[PDB]
């Protein structure tokens, strides 16, 4: 449970994280390397935002952002040799620390000519984040929120990745609680005002199972189906929530009141 002043620090950090995604958007084009995208992000964070990437060095992570293409579910490592191409779907997952507090958000970019199925998976995944956000208010259990995401996603013939989840966030990067995106008999966390955490559903076109690669980081779908993710950092309010990482292109308001 964060203090008013700490919540303010989270607004600042969350805005910065959102702004990295706004900044990078025009660079997300056929032909660019994920390596360069990462350099551009890191330069912006250090030099213009006077912040730091939370990811760089975190538990040994080598880069400043995670960039995940098509069948890669999460933790794609920027690389100078990996070029974006027409029809790709790409997640850029950003976390910045500013004044001791973390802001954590990601979105999908569609590269070149969108494919109908890429467009669909991306839209449905964002909608699954959106429906979750509209549920958030004190007195609700996280279990219900995980359950609703799962129900929505699967009704689309998609699946929810189980190995990854949203999380409490503040002066730490991945704090309690775990925010599962599916119904779990383990989840029992009733929301309270001032809690800050993320919601970050990872949705596969095919089966839920994943595979980790040999670089200690990159995760793909076991069946090599497409996978998409969107993420926001939020604070629970008296009556709902406030999205700390909102972007210009978000089709949901910052403050959600009940
Ligand atoms: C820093 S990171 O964005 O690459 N993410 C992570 C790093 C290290 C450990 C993690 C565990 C769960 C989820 N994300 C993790
Ligand atoms: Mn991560
Ligand atoms: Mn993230
Ligand atoms: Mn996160
Ligand atoms: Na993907």
């Amino acid at each position: 449970i964060k203090t008013p002043e700490d919540i303010e620090k989270m607004r600042v950090a969350g805005r910065l994280a959102a702004e990295v995604l706004e900044m990078i958007e025009p660079y997300v084009k056929p032909g660019v390397s994920t390596g360069e995208l990462d350099r551009i992000c890191n330069d912006y964070i250090v030099n213009e935002q006077h912040a730091v990437s939370a990811c760089l060095g975190y538990h040994g992570y080598p880069k400043s952002v995670c960039i995940s293409i098509n069948e890669v579910v999460c933790h794609g490592i920027p690389d100078d040799a990996k070029l974006l191409k027409d029809g790709d779907i790409v997640n850029i997952d950003v976390t910045v620390i500013k004044d001791g507090f973390h802001g954590d958000t990601s979105k999908m970019f569609i590269v070149g000519k969108p494919t109908i199925m890429g467009e669909r998976l991306c839209r449905i995944t964002q909608e699954s984040l959106y429906l979750a956000l509209r549920m958030v208010k004190p007195g609700i259990n996280l279990r219900e929120i995980g359950a609703a995401i799962q129900k929505f996603v699967e009704a689309e013939g998609f699946s929810v990745v189980r190995e990854y989840c949203g999380h409490g966030i503040g002066r730490g990067f991945h704090e309690e609680p775990q925010v599962l995106h599916y119904d779990s008999r383990e989840t029992n966390v009733v929301l309270k005002p001032g809690m800050t955490f993320t919601i970050e559903p990872m949705v596969n076109a095919g089966k839920k199972e994943i595979r980790t690669m040999k670089d200690g980081w990159t995760v793909k779908t076991k069946d090599r189906s497409l996978s998409a993710q969107y993420e926001h950092t939020i604070v629970v309010t008296d009556n709902g929530c406030e999205i700390l990482t909102l972007r210009k292109d978000d089709t949901i308001p910052a403050i959600i009141s009940h």
